Order: structure tokens, then sequence, then C-alpha cells
């Protein structure tokens, strides 16, 4: 729409503008001929372009200029200065106070309306780019949470925050490709709670459930290159992907964590009174070749989880 | 920023203009001579104001404020006309050609500045509100399809579309509230489907899947108040809050719907050879008191659904 | 599978097992001659099922039935006891000791097989129940949490808690069915802050956020039945749905409001300086009939907030 | 619980078992004479353990015995077959026929509610373990599809499927490491459709949104190696990360793609009529050191893209 608050001493312009501004459903007038309630009605009216008299009775036009500037509520409101008639400093100074135009009373009204239409107009879209910039910022801080949400929780296992399975099978299977266009050693380490639902049987599902996350932990704790990738592969098992290393360099990697888990020295019971929660590793490492399946990995670090098993729990072994 | 395109035939008043605008990094200056690359020119370096001389070499400048409003690709960009001097129709005819400023070549750089500095800085948020407008778009039907997702899929269970046992569980507890205020009669259905297991079992998990799929549907059908709310309570498990419904409309609306189920006929061969799938229901329904706990009238239903299944099954009971 | 931990004295008996089962490759055999290893081989290879001699070298076999039924990572193993003859208190001994069978040794290779096989697989699936309770406690407490984020974040605005716009819409429109359904007076409130874009731009629009978040809580505390809705219908703009609420009940609660807000008296430097953030409120109330679109009431609450807003904020009008 | 089911001709078998069983309310008795009502009644009271008598009033029990294992609403029930007194071909036929024990009517009260109890708690945990079977599935599948939504959705921008920004920030996050542990060649191409404003304004924000999926299924198209990773930045904004790759390649690849999308040739009235779509792309690589931040690539692209753009669009420069 558009608002233009009129400020000058005599009547005679308050109707001239008036008049001019009638035929104009798209445009209202509002006349302040008290220039002592003018910033008073610009903040109540809310003009969208306001015209100014430079003389009125004795209170300095442009001493109002200085204030629409000065208040915020009016900071950014178009001004036009009409002036009686074209002295020097004045339109100089219109300016220097703020004033964005100086006009002489009073052109046709074509350019008056061509000229308010204008100033409201930029007024307007000033007002709506401000807006855009609220609404943009609230969006964009409601993706920004509905981000973290949705991935501390796509990928992530909650109880031990190591990724999820659904995270490891598609990880693994882009890792997978990675591997046979590089030709590089891709391992994997597939570990188990030896004697676990034993553990949880007489210790409690929950306390089963921080055993869980002490051993994560210690997971978590082993690997840590960028590519590294633990997850909770499904239940008491986990996993762990490493890209680009070697067997000698899985198997180390493995022992290392297999000490760790039985140091932390986590009563158990089994599988004799005194046990402490050990952990049984199996581990696997390909180069792998176009049209190999990725599965081949899984089967052989299962191979090796099984053999260590059956051989005396708490220990590695390559499958 | 800022960048001025000037288009003037005397190379004196390009000069004057980059003259007055070197010591102002903010803004940049651009001369076009030629009145036949002027458009061009405007295209390729996106001034934010152009300054306009009205007469040229042999080509009307009013022409090209034409063009300038005429080509979107700088319909937006405001026009400062420059003339020399005064003329009549030719200040009336600037803005009617779609000038927004005419300037006598030229004010003092202070002025000069001044209008330069605030059409090319509105024109500039022009540009960002419309720029903050498709950012906005964008973000809200991002968080359009969001909504549907978690909706369709928070609330809803996926295979028979009904509402889900977290949306059950939470919706009655809402509508066990407002039914205590307004002492309402509120009504619950408690559905299983007769010999499920040995459904499953020689039709195949998937047969059974599509058997839920079509007892799900039918209890769609029977209730369509807005707020009737049909729920897989969990498994071969459906239920169904009726809230303002009384003890008898709730159990001709229970009949109805076990007559349903058992008329589509669906082939089970139990408890005999030749049989149809059929379905127990437990009716409840409870005026709830404060302090009162919703879990009374499920277990009021679960003793209906308890008894019709010790009477034969394919029946309707009251807890 | 199936294992068989035999514990017998008598070699002689180790062997007609091991030749009973040796055409059996779904079913293998472990002979344990020395009752001094009997638990410790029995925890090593995980049989499904142990047969125990009831005499044996100076050790007493009932004694053994004890310590399997004793030490829990065997307490669930089927016992079969193998005995030379049939003697009295020994049978029922047997089964005070635990044991599940009393053979005399030995049965016929089909019989053998036979009881073996049953033992053994209820056993297996008695540790696949056990099994399948832990991986579905785990999926169900992943629906848990999965349940608790997309809903604090599908219907709920992150910044101040109140409900989100989709959700108000939504929720509006069910409650716009209920209500013509009762022919029961719904009522809304169209809540905005006043002169906010002011308040964001000197204080901050982190400032502004804070601001938005008192406000907010001020219209949670205002509703309190179980149908009063509380949203932020967007931005600066908050709504309130009240089912079953009169317009002079809506209106009494519009006041009770709007005078929290003013009362919480926080610094706002708009309209004037010295002034604190006060808040404009629309109410509108409408028992809604068949064919009508909820819209309706809407619009009637705007109307309401305009009126407000356009009689010097900080008051309540009806539309 | 658990639930007999006896069937004996008899009734002071019949007896006897009633009286056996009188003290113990954990488990219950059902008596059939009628052994032409047998599985009738198995089916009705659901038995967890059903007692029969081999001989009957003219009627094989074998025969019963062979229809239990028969119909599939029975075929899992435990049989303990009672028999007077211990022929031959009986107590192997006995399980030929299904059953899973042989007694002498009648062992004393203890032996037989200990038999009774242990066939009756299998079954009871072969239930049991179907019954969690089947949840478990359900909440497999619930977290299949609620796998797929968030995925598609968390990583994948909606209406180009291209990766989304977050992905593309922690994508490139990631890739940087995995670079600078590989002294390892990082490309980035920065994407921008050349004149999008313009396009937008004429044609429609739709029909903008549909130029922009053509484009994005181009870009799609350029890169085909595990790890290139293609992105919408922003709007009119794409990026693409080329891990291992060289300057000279990412250029290559860029032109490809360049002259793509202008091969389409989609219409356009910029920067003049008769114009078809483009784009400009801004190219950079790294190889990333520690300590140095991923920012340094972007800001790369950026000069390029920029670069690109002042220098008549439609064309790629390395920044
Ligand atoms: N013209 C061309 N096409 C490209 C280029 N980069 C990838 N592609 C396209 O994408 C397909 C395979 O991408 P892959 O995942 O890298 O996975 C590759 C990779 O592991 C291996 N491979 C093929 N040739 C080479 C090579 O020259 N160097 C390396 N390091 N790996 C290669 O074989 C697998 C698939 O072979 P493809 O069937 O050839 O099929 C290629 C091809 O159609 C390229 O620089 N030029
Ligand atoms: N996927 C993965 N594998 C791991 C990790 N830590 C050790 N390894 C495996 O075990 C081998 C070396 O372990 P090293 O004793 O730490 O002894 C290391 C160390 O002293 C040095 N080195 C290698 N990279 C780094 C590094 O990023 N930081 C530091 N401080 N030293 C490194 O070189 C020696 C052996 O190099 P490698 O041949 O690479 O071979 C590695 C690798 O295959 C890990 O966090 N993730
Ligand atoms: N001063 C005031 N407070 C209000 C009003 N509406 C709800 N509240 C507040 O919210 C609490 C209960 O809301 P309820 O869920 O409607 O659920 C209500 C409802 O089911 C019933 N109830 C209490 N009085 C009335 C009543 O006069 N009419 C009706 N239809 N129900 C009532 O008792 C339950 C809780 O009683 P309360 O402890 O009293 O506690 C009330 C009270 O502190 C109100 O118009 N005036
Ligand atoms: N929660 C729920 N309950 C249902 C539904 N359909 C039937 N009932 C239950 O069964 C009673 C009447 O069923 P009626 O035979 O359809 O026969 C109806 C019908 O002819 C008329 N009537 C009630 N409301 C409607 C309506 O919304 N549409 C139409 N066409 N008739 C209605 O009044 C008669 C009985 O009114 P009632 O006392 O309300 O009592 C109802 C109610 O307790 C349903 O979709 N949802
Ligand atoms: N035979 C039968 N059908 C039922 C019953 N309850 C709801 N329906 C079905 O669902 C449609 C409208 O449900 P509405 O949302 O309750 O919303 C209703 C409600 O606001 C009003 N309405 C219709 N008759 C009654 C009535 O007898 N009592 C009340 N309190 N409202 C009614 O008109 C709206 C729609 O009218 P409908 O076109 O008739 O169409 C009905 C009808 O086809 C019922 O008890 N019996
Ligand atoms: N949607 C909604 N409306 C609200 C709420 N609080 C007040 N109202 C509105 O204002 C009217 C009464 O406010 P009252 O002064 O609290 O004074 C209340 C109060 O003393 C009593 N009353 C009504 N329900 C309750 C209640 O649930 N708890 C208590 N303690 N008193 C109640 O009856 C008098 C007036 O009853 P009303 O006619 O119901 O009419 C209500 C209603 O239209 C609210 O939390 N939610
Ligand atoms: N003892 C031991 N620790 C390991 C090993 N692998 C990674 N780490 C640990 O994880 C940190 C950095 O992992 P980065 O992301 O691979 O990223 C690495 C990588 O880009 C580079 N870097 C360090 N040494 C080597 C190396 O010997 N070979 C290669 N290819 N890169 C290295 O410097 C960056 C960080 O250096 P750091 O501060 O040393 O710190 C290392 C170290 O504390 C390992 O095999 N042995
Ligand atoms: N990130 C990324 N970069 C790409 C892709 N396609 C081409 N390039 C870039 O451009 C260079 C070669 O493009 P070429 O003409 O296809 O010609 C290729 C091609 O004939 C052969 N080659 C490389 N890998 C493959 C492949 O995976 N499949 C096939 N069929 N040929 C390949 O070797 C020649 C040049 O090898 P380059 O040195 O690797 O260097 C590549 C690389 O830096 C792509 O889909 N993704
Ligand atoms: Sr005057
Ligand atoms: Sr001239
Ligand atoms: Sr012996
Ligand atoms: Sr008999």
């Amino acid at each position: 729409s558009a608002m233009v608050l009129l400020v000058d001493d005599q009547a005679m312009i308050g109707e001239a503008v008036r008049r001019g501004l009638a035929g104009h459903e798209s445009i209202d007038f509002h006349f302040c001929a008290d220039p002592h309630q003018a910033i008073a009605q610009a903040v109540q009216i809310k003009p969208t372009v306001i015209l100014q008299d430079l003389v009125m009775p004795g209170l300095d036009g442009l001493t109002l200029v200085r204030e629409y500037r000065s208040n915020p509520l009016t900071r950014d409101i178009p001004i036009i200065v009409l002036s009686t008639k074209e002295d020097p400093l004045i339109k100089s100074a219109a300016f220097a106070a703020g004033a964005n135009d100086y006009l002489v009373k009073l052109p046709d009204n074509i350019e008056l309306v061509a000229r308010i239409r204008y100033h409201s107009r930029s007024y307007m879209t000033l007002l709506q780019r401000d807006e855009a910039y609220r609404a943009l910022r609230v969006s964009q801080q409601q993706l920004l949470d509905t981000n973290l949400v949705l991935q501390r929780l796509m990928n992530s296992d909650g109880l031990t925050g190591l990724s999820n399975r659904r995270h490891f099978d598609e990880y693994l299977e882009l890792e997978w490709r990675r591997a046979t266009r590089d030709q590089a050693q891709l391992s994997l380490l597939m570990i188990d709670v030896d004697y676990f639902k034993a553990y949880n049987d007489n210790f409690g599902h929950l306390e089963g459930d921080e055993a869980l996350r002490q051993v994560a932990k210690a997971i978590r704790n082993s690997c840590s290159r960028p590519s590294d990738l633990p997850a909770r592969y499904g239940g008491e098992e986990f996993a762990m992907v490493l890209p680009n290393t070697s067997p000698g360099g899985a198997r180390l990697l493995a022992e290392k964590l297999r000490q760790s888990v039985a140091g932390m020295n986590i009563p158990h019971i089994a599988p004799v009174p005194g046990s402490s929660l050990t952990v049984s590793i199996g581990v696997a490492t390909v180069t792998p070749q176009v049209g190999q399946h990725s599965r081949q990995l899984i089967l052989d670090a299962d191979k090796g989880l099984y053999l260590a098993k059956n051989n005396g729990r708490n220990q590695v072994a390559a499958g």
C-alpha cells in the first residue's frame, strides 16, 4: 500500500496534497500541521514516505528531519522535503539532514504521485526484505536442529553412540567400491562379547547395556583414522571397518583392543567365578576386485570370529 | 556495493562523473558514450543505477529510457535522467518514460553521490528481498515434505496405515482427559484376529500381513466420527477409541465390524478346514473421574476381549 | 544343531553312544569319562543335552546333577540320567535333583536319538526365545527414542516449545470437525507482539528470540484445559485454539494473558523510550456448520487482531 | 501356565489325574473320555501337553497320536502316551507316531507333575519364541522404512535428489581429512546457473525448479567414481566434490559438464532473446596439509566461479 505523512504549517498545502491523492485508493494521506506531534503520528500511522516543510511555526523543519533519521522507529522512512523556494545550503542541508528529496511546493499531481509512489514502494520492499530475513532465519534454524536429530539418530546407535547397523552396511558398501578403485587393503573387525547371555542373566539387562557401553567406548578408542568406522553390528556384536589397513595392521589393532577390554577388568561370573568380561574378535582383510561382492569380507571376518571363539574366547583370529 | 552506468554523448560529462566518484571505493563508475551499446553494457556490468542523458548523437534519450523499463533484465534498475536544461514535457516525459529522477548536469558531488547512493541502495535491497523470497520458498518447501514424512510415519503404522501404538497411547491419554472434563462416555474396542499364528504358519508371514491389511481396512470403515481413532495396538491386535459413544452404541459398532470381517470370507484352515478369518472383540466404556487412570478402560476392554475369546471366538463381549 | 555331553565312568557306554550317533550329522557327541571335568567341559562345548550316569568312580552322579542345575551356565540344559538299573528313590531323586529323564543304558538307537533330539531341540528354542527377547528389547527401545525425537520435533516449535504451525493447522482442522458435530463454541486467539521489528533491531535477533520465549511461556500459562492448544503461528505470531469456550470466556482469557505480558515489564524502546513489551490479540469464536470452512474462524481472529492493532496496540478486540 | 488334556476311555484314569493335579493352581486339567472329540477339544482349550491312552473304546490310540502330529493346530503340542503296560513295538511305535513319552498309568504325583511341568513349559517357550519372531519382524520392518525416509531425506535435496548442503558440508569435511592423510588431490566444482533470477521471473518459480532439475541431472551424470559427490549447494548453486582428482582432470570434467548443460539448449531470454540456459563453474583443487581448514578449498572454487562469471558466463575458470 502507501501512506504519506504530510507535515506543513499551512493548511493550504495539506489541502493541495489531500486533493492530489483523493483519486488514488492505493495511497492514503495524513496531514500533520502541528510539528510537535510529527514524530508521534509518524510512529502511530506507519507512513511509507513523509513530506516535510522546511519552515514552519517557529520550529526548524530540518530539526525534524534530524529526529526522523534519529529515532529508529522512523530511521528508514523516505523523506521528501517541501521547500519554498530553492535556497542554497537548505538544499545541501536537506540531504545533510537526511532528506532524500527537495521539492518546491508543488509539482503537478503526476510527478507528485510518481515521486511518492517510488520512495513509498522502496521502503515497502525494505520492510519486506527484513521480514524475509527473519522468516528465513527461522526456517534455517528449524532445519538447523532437524538436521542434528535425524543425524545423531539415523546413523548412530543410541546406547553406545557407535554407528548403527544400517550405517555400517551402507558405509561398508561405499568403502568396498572406493577400495576396489584404489586396489587398497580393506580390513574388517568382527567383535563379540564372550558369555554375554550369561552376563545379561545374573546382572540384569541394564547392567549388560552398561557393559556394552564400556566395551563400545574401548572400540571407539582403538581406531582413529578419518575412515575408521566403529559400529554396533547387532546387539552384543560390534564391527569396525578399517580402510587402507594391512592384515598385520588390522591384527595389531585387534590385539590392542582385546587387551584393552580384558584390562578394564569387568566382573563376570563366566566361564568361572572370578572372571572378567572378555571379547572375541574376527579379523579379515581384502583387496576387492570388480564383480566381487562385499559379503566376502564379512564372511571372512565371521570365520575368524568363529575360530577365535572355538579356541578359548578372549582372543583374535583371522578368518 | 554500487555501480553507476553513465550514458552520455559528451566525454566531458563522463569525465566529471568519473572524477566525482574516484574518491569513493564503495561505488564504481562505468561510462557508456555509445548509446547503441547502452542496454548491452547494462546487462553485462549489472549496474545498480544508471544516469541517462536526454539528448545524444541522433538517438532519443527517452527511447533508451523506454528500453530500460522494457527489457526486464534492466526493468528494475533505478534511472536518473541527466538533462540540459529544464524543458517542460521533457521532465514530465522523463517520468512517463520511467525515469525516477531528472537532474541538471551536474549538481555538486554531494547531492550527486547522495542521490546515487539512495537509488543504488534501494535496488540493492530489492535484489535482496527477491533473493530472500527464493531462499525462503526453498526452506519452506523443505519443511513442507519434512512434515509429510515424520507425520505419515510418526503416527501411522506403515502396514495398515491405521494409527500406531504410541499414537494410540498418547491419543487415548488425551481423550481420557477430554472425557473427564465433559463427563462423557469414552468407549474402547480391543480387536484380535482369531487363530492368527495358525494363519501365519501355513500361508506365510506376508500373506498374514496382507490379511492384517484387509482387516485393518474394515476397522477403518467401521468408525467415521471426527474423534474415532483406529489403531494397530500391536501385531495381530487392533484398537479403536470411540469418544462420546454409549456402551450400546459401541457394541452395535463392534458387531457390524465383526460381521464385516467374517463376511469378507477370507480362507483359513483353523479352527477346522473350510474356515474363514474371524475376529474377537472386547468392548468397554467408561465415564472418567478425576484421579482415575485411563488403564482402567484398557483392562475392561481386555476382560471383554478375553471373554469373547473364551466363548468361541468370532464374537463381541463387554468386559 | 545338537550336542550331547555323555558323562559315564565306563568307556563301553561312551562307545555305544558314540556309535549310535555316528550316522547322524545333525548331532555331535562328546564323551566325558572324568566326572571331575564334567561341568568344565559342559561350559566349553555348549551341549544341548547331557547324559548322566548315576554311579561313577567314587563321585555321586546326583551330586553332578546338583551342580548342573546349580551353575547357571548349565542351569537350562536338559539332563537325561543314565542308570543301571531302576532302583526307587534314585528315579525319584533323579527328578528331585533336576533330571528330566531316567533311562536304562541303553534303549535302542531310535528312542535314544528321539529323546536326545527332543530335549536338545527344546533347549535350542529356549536359547532362541531368549535371543529374540534381547533383540526385540533393542528394536523396541530404538523405536522408543525414535518416537521422542520426531514428536518433540514434528509437532513442537523448538524455540518456544509451543505447538508449531503445521500442528496448529492440522489440530485446528480436527477441532473444527469435532466442534461442528457437537455444535460447540470454538474460540481462537491470534496473538502478536507489538513493535517487534523495532525490538529485534536494537536488541538483537537472539534477544528477540528470548523475548519470544518469555511471551510463549505466558501463553502456555493462560490455557489449561485438555484441548486448549497454544501455538507459534509464524514468527512473532502466536495462536491459541480454545475448544468449548464462549466468546466472553475467550475474551476474559485473552485479557488475563495480555495483562500478564505487559506485567512482565520487558524493556522496549518503542513506541517511545521507557516502554515495555506489549501484545495485541484478536479474539474470534464460532459454532461451525456443515460445509463451513475453518478459515472463517481464522479470518475473524485476524479482523480482531487488526482492530486491536489499529486502536493503540496492547489490547484485545473481537473480530 | 499349564493345561493338560487327558484322553482315556476309563473314568478311573481321568479321576486319578484330576486328583493329582487339584493341589496345583499353576496347572489345569481337562478330561476327554470320548476319543471322537479329542482333537476338537485340543483345538478349543489350547492344551500345553496331552496325555494319550494307547487302547480305548475301539479307536486306535496311535491313530490319534497320528492326527495330533498331523493337524498343525496341534502339531507342536507335546504328547505323553499312557500305556498299560510296556509292550514292544508299542513303545517304539509311540515315538514313530510322534509320542514324546511313554508312561505306565501312573507314576506317582511327583514324576507325573514333573514330566507334565517340563513338556508343558517347553511348548510354552516354543510359543514365546514364535511370538517374539513375529514382534521382532514387525519392529525390524518398522526400522526398515524408518531408515529409508530419514536417509532419502536427511542427506538428499528433495527437488534435485543430489546431496543437500549439510551432507555436502559434512561429507567434504570428511574427505578433507581423508585427503590430508593420503596427501591426495582433492578437487571441488562450484556451479551456478547464469541469469537465474531472470529465468525465474518470466518463466515461473516452478519452471525454474524444473530447470534446476534438468541441470541437476547433468551434474549427476558428469561424475561417476565411488567418492564423487554432487550436491545442491544452495538454491541456484550446485557443488561437486571430487576426491583424488587432478586440477587438469577436474577442469576436463568441468568442461564436459558445462558443454552438456548448454547443449540441452534450454530456452532463456537472457542475456538476450534466443539464449539458452548456461552455467558458470569455479574449479579448485588442493592437497590438504595438517592444520589447514577445508574452507580454503571452497574459497578457491568461489574465486574461480567469480572469475568465470566476470569473463562472460557459460565458462569454466580455476580460482
Ligand atoms: N571414460 C571414463 N569412465 C570413467 C572414469 N572414471 C569412472 N568411470 C565410469 O564409471 C564406471 C566405474 O566407476 P568405478 O566405481 O570407479 O570402479 C572401477 C574401478 O574400481 C575399476 N577401474 C576401471 N578402470 C580403472 C582405472 O583406469 N584406474 C583405476 N584406479 N581403477 C579403474 O573398475 C571398476 C569399474 O570399471 P568401469 O566398468 O570401466 O566403468 C566405469 C566408467 O563407465 C574415467 O576416468 N573415464
Ligand atoms: N585403520 C587404522 N589402523 C591403525 C591405527 N593405529 C595403528 N594402525 C595399524 O597398525 C599399524 C601401525 O601401528 P603403530 O604401532 O601405531 O606405529 C605407527 C606410527 O608410529 C607411525 N604412524 C602411522 N600413521 C600415524 C599417525 O597418523 N600419527 C602418528 N603419531 N603416527 C603414525 O607409523 C607406524 C606404523 O604405520 P602403519 O604401517 O600405518 O600401520 C598401522 C595400521 O595398519 C588406526 O587408528 N586406524
Ligand atoms: N480458576 C480456573 N481454573 C481452571 C479452569 N479450567 C481449567 N482450570 C485449571 O486446570 C486444572 C484442571 O484442568 P482439567 O484438565 O480441565 O480437568 C478437570 C475436569 O475434568 C474437572 N473439573 C474441575 N471443575 C470443573 C467444572 O467447573 N466444569 C467441568 N466441566 N469440569 C471441571 O476436574 C479436573 C481437574 O480439576 P482442577 O484441579 O480444578 O484444576 C484445574 C485448574 O487449576 C477455569 O475455568 N478456572
Ligand atoms: N464413535 C462412533 N459411533 C458410531 C458410529 N456409527 C454408529 N455409532 C454408534 O451406534 C449408534 C447409532 O448407530 P445408527 O444405527 O448409525 O443410526 C444413527 C443415525 O441414523 C443417526 N445419526 C447419528 N449421527 C449421524 C451422522 O453423523 N450422520 C448420519 N447420516 N446419521 C447420524 O442417529 C442414529 C443413532 O445415533 P447414536 O445415538 O449417535 O448412537 C450411535 C453410536 O453410539 C461411528 O461412525 N462412530
Ligand atoms: N448411518 C450413520 N452414519 C454416521 C454416524 N456417525 C457419523 N456417520 C457418517 O460419517 C459422516 C459425517 O461424520 P461427521 O464428521 O460426524 O460430522 C457430522 C456432524 O457434524 C453433523 N451430523 C449429521 N447428523 C448428526 C446427528 O444426528 N447428531 C450430531 N451431534 N451431529 C450430526 O453433520 C456432519 C456430517 O453429516 P453426514 O453427511 O450425515 O455423514 C456422516 C455419515 O455418513 C451414525 O451414527 N450413523
Ligand atoms: N479454553 C479455556 N477457557 C478458560 C480457561 N480458564 C478460564 N476460561 C474461560 O473463562 C471462563 C471462566 O473463567 P473463571 O474466572 O476461571 O472461573 C471459573 C471457575 O471458578 C469455575 N471452573 C470452570 N472449570 C474449572 C476447572 O477445570 N477448575 C477449577 N478450579 N475451576 C473451574 O467456573 C467458573 C467459570 O466457568 P466457565 O464458564 O467454564 O468459563 C470460562 C472459560 O470460557 C482455560 O484454562 N481454558
Ligand atoms: N601411534 C599411532 N597413532 C595414529 C596412527 N594412525 C592415526 N593415529 C592417531 O590419530 C591422529 C591423527 O589421525 P589423522 O586423521 O590420520 O590425520 C593425520 C595425517 O593426515 C597426518 N599423519 C601423521 N603421521 C602420518 C603417517 O606416518 N602417514 C600418513 N599417510 N599420514 C600421517 O597427520 C595428521 C594428524 O597427525 P597426528 O597428530 O600424529 O595424530 C594421530 C594419532 O594420534 C598410527 O598408525 N599410530
Ligand atoms: N572424480 C572423477 N574424475 C573423472 C571422472 N571421469 C574423468 N575424470 C577426470 O578426467 C580424467 C580422465 O578423463 P578420461 O578422458 O575419461 O579418460 C580416462 C580413461 O580412458 C581411463 N580411465 C580412468 N579410470 C577409468 C574407469 O574407472 N573406467 C573406464 N572405462 N576408464 C577409466 O584413463 C583415462 C584418464 O585417467 P585419469 O587420469 O583418472 O583422469 C581423469 C579424472 O581426473 C569421474 O567420473 N570422476
Ligand atoms: Sr511554511
Ligand atoms: Sr547531450
Ligand atoms: Sr557306572
Ligand atoms: Sr484303556
